[PDB]
């Protein structure tokens, strides 16, 4: 096994995957690492099994069809993984916790959103369809773009959104386009 957490790249109290070399802090893994379960398999491994069980799940899909899917267990899992892939970039620190807004010349967003709120929402099964989760994720970056305006800090939102969007297309096997 690895000696650092796969998500935040730090040592500490790590739980080790039994089917791959990855390790995790308790609250870095999504869902939070399960109390018992020996052996234990991480979210990377559980996502690989889904693909291996239904190879055709990797044929191309339309985004509009993906978004309307109900949050059954396998879609729940894929959204948790996509969220985890965003937390794996260090720039996610800017979007993790509840923001506040007091900048000369700007007004705060009507609907604030942050990664830990989306985490809790997933955890509490508040999304009924994929669309619910993707809308909140995209709103995080859209709020940041609007508030920071021409400050070069807006770029952090573009960068972390690109990580989200690349992973969304991968995880949900979105049809490749020019
Ligand atoms: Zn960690
Ligand atoms: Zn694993
Ligand atoms: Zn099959």
């Amino acid at each position: 096994n690895s000696n650092i957490c796969e998500v935040c790249n730090k040592w500490g109290r790590l739980f080790c995957c039994d089917t791959c070399p990855r390790s995790f802090h308790e609250h870095c893994h999504i869902p939070s690492v399960e109390a018992n379960k020996n052996p234990w398999s991480c979210i990377f491994c559980r996502i690989k099994t889904i693909q291996e069980r239904c190879p055709e799940s990797q044929s191309g899909h339309q985004e509009s069809e993906v978004l309307m899917r109900q949050m059954l267990p396998e879609e729940q899992l894929k959204c948790e993984f996509l969220l985890l892939k965003v937390y794996c970039d260090s720039k996610s620190c800017f979007f993790a916790s509840e923001p506040y807004y007091n900048r000369e010349g700007s007004q705060g967003p009507q609907k604030p959103m942050w990664l830990n709120k989306v985490k809790t929402s997933l955890n509490e099964q508040m999304y009924t369809r994929v669309e619910g989760f993707v809308q909140d994720m995209r709103l995080i970056f859209h709020n940041h773009k609007e508030f920071y305006r021409e400050d070069k800090f807006t770029r952090l939102g573009i960068q972390v959104q690109d990580i989200f969007e690349k992973n969304f297309r991968n995880i949900f096997a979105i049809q490749e386009t020019s």
